[PDB]
């Protein structure tokens, strides 16, 4: 167990999918909602950025 001295999320901030279609791939936080533990992350793609939304734990800080 490896606790964090900081575990709130933010906008702007990058973070790596860990759950979900794009699991293991480079995302920027763009809409994080504490309030139901949901957290937001915008994905770019060769013309394709497409934003996808995710929950706490499911994305890994850089």
């Amino acid at each position: 167990g490896r606790p964090v001295v900081e575990v709130d999320y933010e906008v702007g901030e990058s973070v790596t999918v860990m759950d979900g279609p794009f699991a293991t791939l480079p995302a920027t936080i763009s809409e994080v909602n504490a309030e139901q533990q949901k957290l937001k992350v915008l994905v770019s793609i060769f013309g394709r950025e497409t934003p996808v939304e995710l929950t706490f734990g499911q994305v890994s800080k850089i």
